[PDB]
């Protein structure tokens, strides 16, 4: 029984994030539990303050006509249990629920460990004979407690795009709003646990420049290369199949090279020291000692700049 | 109370994919959330526009007779919540729901990382005394937003086979339609993370052709063969027990050989250098240096062609 | 309100497998989506064809008395949504649902990768004052499309045991039927990915018979033994804790031995070549070169026969 | 509307395990699907056999007063769907459901792989004005088919403690019963797959007593120690964070030592063979050859006894 | 229909933890199953003991007005099934449910393995026209059986903050209480399985001070550094991305250094023993033998103190 209007009836939305959790980098989803605040004039149940009852009148959902606010990017039906409904006398309805859905928003691992993100919640609303425009009431959208969690992420700001998007979808205009959650990652644990460890093994790799034993230079560079895959794999796991390149996928892959040419050198400093020409051997070996760290540190500046500095 | 007809009553279907996600290569399933649009003439509730009410009349599902449209390939009952029902005066009924099921469609990993796929959604409909033919209404089948996701897959086209398939099933004809989702994979992350790494280790393997130390030739070829299993295993994991052969299962397996005859060579260049005949040793070793990469690159041309080029 | 009979009322069952999927070797369960066809004479709603209505009369589930057909081996309540109900005039009722349950049937990994299986679905039915015998109507049991999936399994036949099993269970006889799904595995992917790889490493292991370097004979046999665990572990994972012995658990375990006595030999061809008695060393080493492959190939014939040939 | 009594009304319980599965060693839970049989005299619906109807009268749950039997140790609300309700004329009610809950019972990994366990199901019942004692009716508790599964566990006996426990809980006595499921593990797969493999690597470790090459004695003892962690880690995984000590956590940890003093010896048999005193070297090395296996086999007798023999 | 009051109606709460389980260090959540006890004077259904019925009168939830007690930090709607409702004659209502929700409380891994924690449960309550203050009734808050589980955690105390927090939230004051669960970890399994094993490998690392073979000093220090990553990784896994530093993240990271300067030394005791100056070599090497263990044991006193002793 939709409220007999004279024009597109506007419905007034808001979202108070009570809880944030389970942001899943692989699945590109997160889980939110929040308030959903709605309101609209249904003059059709305006009601004589003095003549009866009190200031505001409470209803159950079945009584009143309520607009179907479906979320757009959601695994399943959003799990909202209802909070209160209060009709003003001007037939203005005050609705409040408290849902929990898991939300499908995409992420940009281009700067993987040092990445900031922007999440989205949607809310469409399909029309019947009266159109529905949705729109944001900002006193009920300050939604986000002084408690919101989201492990391993610093939470920057919860806002929304005042102007809705009115589509036509199947001979019935719908109206969709954009609620925005901005977060930066707490890169850090990414250092003592990945970044540094990964580097260390790489240095020991090329300990093999100040050595001459092949057996202990392969027992050297090879043994560490194994370890690097242990990281490449550790990392590749908590991360989806990007069709593009990650920052650390980059340096992690750039690394694979420095092990190759490293192994190349130790290898040459052999078919070039068994050929009686150690003139050249401890010439090259002596050189690599510099080339390598420089080319590297150079490539990181080159690489790093390429990603953040552009 | 099914609508009294004169012939097989046609029901008119459509599907607007709102969401695609969780394509599971191992399980050969995916998850879709979409609109389901139905329609049919139930002259039995035609209704005098002028004489009463308005243009189109809204019903709840319990009122009208609605045809049971079950999906054919689905884990469980399809999770449809209903959107709107609108009856035309000519007794023409307009139905819309918005379901989410997980769908069991098979995949062909014959060209694994470089494979394109074709998914299916079905919709049978069993008859009573009047027969039901289903059929596609293509204005409601353009279904697939400008947003459809499906991580790590490029989505090519969502169409449907206009002609239904009318079975006899248990002394009651059913009618089944075929909705078709065509996708190609985003092979790519499969390169810096699998394809290349896998190759690199293989090359270092046969660094041991320009070497003479057995200890460092086993510390060599053996240490890398281990790593190859690390990949063979990484890959075998995100992939089901194909009764046929994958492309990368192929090359991954072809590889195992090049490590064998590699180890064979290093082994021979020993019971053939301890037998005082290094005439032959650094003859063979000198040879392998060429045989190997060639036979390989040859075998990949041979292999590759065999899969894609046919 | 159960149908007033003169003897045990027979209910007539059938199952049309629409979908098969998610066979879980570890959990020993699978998931089926199929038709469930029932029928019985409830003379109590026989109905004068001419005198009223038509040939067959349609009912909703609440109207008629329907027999409770519970499945015996199921995680949870079977998820059946209903298809059609049609009463013949002789008071003969025609019932059809389309359930999806996950089914707990056990498997015999005695021939693991080369194993055929036999799955079960049950259907008991508890009596009240009239007994219920169930029984199979074979036109509705040809159930199994020309499409049934079940990844990595060849599907052999879907039949059923005509004679039911009438128990006494708690002062009320129940009646249980046995629907039988026979499948053989698509062993194959088990070869390029497990069987062969596993063998190769074993051969390279004993490359160390044509070698004399201990360092490269341990860097040899040891480095490969690691790899074998990689497989032993890979395999032990997609497989439950059998109280009995698997075929490949067998050969996988028989293998562990050939690495031991292998390492034993390399070890002895050392405290027996450092003891100045290489008379014996390259006598043993020379021997092992034959003993090993033979004892093995012998043990596999012995082993293989023991499992399949008996 | 609870049955007007003269004393604490006794309710008579029973449980027929139809299915057992998903015992989770880490989570210390399992999943059961079983019958729940209840009964009590509600004289309030006694009913004149002759004067009307028949022997026993069937009700739906809404009609009769039924006692709330909540299970005590359960993740969520127990998922019971109802089977039959039959009232005797003496107003004696016969209730049957068939629930499936996942149950939280603790385990004692003190003898980990060789451990027998005892599981628990509870059933409290809170009173109103008449008290409720629960109690067991043992013809309906023989519950446990000739089919109950529970992978990798031998099932010993399903009994129950006849005497309930009547608490006071919040100014209302509740009554709790204890249903007991006793199981021993199928240790076995724990041998070819953990126990033996683990030992083997340990022996090869100390192959390095009959050797003199440091490079091949570290390439020896070190290479195997790695493998041991591979097991320590494999094992630690399928097992929770015991605040106490496991049996295999013990021997697995005792092992770590024999690798240490092993490495110690090889290390000493070096700064004691580079110090020109091989008088002592192949004296110690010669000794270790015995000390080690003995101390070990001794420590296992010591250890093993400590756990099982006490 | 809320109870007509003269002032802010106080609602009286309590929680009897029946079950604790699934505390998830990564996710920072846990799962509780407990009683929720409420009460308030609704003089509006006070009721003449003598004049009718009995001492206390039982209602179903639909009859009475009940206050919406939502939990503040919860993944989803709290899964409460209801226990009993009893109205006193003074119109005092006695409510009891038994919910199970999973609860989102944060943890402080600053002293990781040796960390005590404090969990929280909340309960807000939004007002209408009469305000609601919540408050704690301590006879129903002794909640926590003599059975509460929580694997790998010693449970210290379940209390609550008597004074509620009355917010203004969206032109309606809500009232929130704080239920407090204090737990310390059962660090211990953290020793035979992490702490010790991790130390051992570190000592063997620097076995390479009493050695001179580079090949066996890299086959030494390098082979163990690999193992250390095996732990660094094992540990980093059961632990979230702390924006701060863990205690063991500390020592685990401090360790990485002692392997570096260790490898540095072995490396120098080479380009300083190939330079004919073993004057210095077995001077340094002789020194490290002390420096290392001391600096370490010193740094742990330094480190340890820094964390616990402050
Ligand atoms: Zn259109
Ligand atoms: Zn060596
Ligand atoms: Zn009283």
């Amino acid at each position: 029984p939709p409220p007999i209007a004279d024009e597109p009836l506007t419905v007034n939305t808001g979202i108070y994030l009570i809880e944030c959790y389970s942001l899943d980098d692989k699945a590109e989803t997160f889980k939110v539990n929040a308030f959903l605040s709605l309101s609209w004039k249904d003059r059709r149940l305006a009601f004589d303050p003095v003549r009866s009852g009190v200031r505001v009148k409470t209803y159950e959902p079945e009584a009143i006509w309520i607009p179907e606010i479906r979320f757009v990017n959601v695994e399943n039906a959003r799990d909202a249990d209802v909070v209160d409904i209060s009709v003003s006398p001007d037939g203005t309805v005050q609705y409040l629920e408290r849902f929990s859905a898991r939300v499908l928003s995409p992420l940009d691992f281009r700067r993987y460990p040092f990445d900031s993100q922007t999440l989205h919640i949607y809310l469409i609303v399909r029309s019947v004979d009266t159109r529905n425009i949705v729109l944001a009431v900002d006193l009920e959208k300050v939604g986000k407690n002084d408690d919101v969690f989201l492990t391993g992420w610093d939470i920057e700001s919860f806002t929304a795009v005042v102007k809705p998007a009115n589509f036509a979808l199947e001979d019935r205009l719908e109206s969709k709003l954009d609620y925005q959650l901005r977060i930066s990652r707490q890169y850090f644990s990414y250092i003592p646990n990945i970044i540094l460890p990964m580097l260390f093994i790489l240095f020991i790799s090329w300990t093999a420049f100040w050595s001459t034993s092949y057996e202990a230079n392969v027992t050297l560079v090879v043994s560490t290369l194994i370890a690097h895959i242990a990281f490449n794999i550790l990392v590749e796991t908590n991360l989806p199949k990007t069709p593009y390149m990650t920052y650390t996928g980059a340096i992690i892959f750039m690394i694979y090279l420095f092990y190759f040419v490293a192994v190349i050198e130790v290898t040459v400093q052999h078919y070039l020291k068994v050929e009686s020409q150690p003139a050249r051997a401890a010439s090259i070996t002596r050189a690599s000692r510099i080339a390598f760290p420089v080319v590297f540190l150079l490539a990181n500046i080159i690489l790093a700049f390429l990603f953040f500095g552009f």
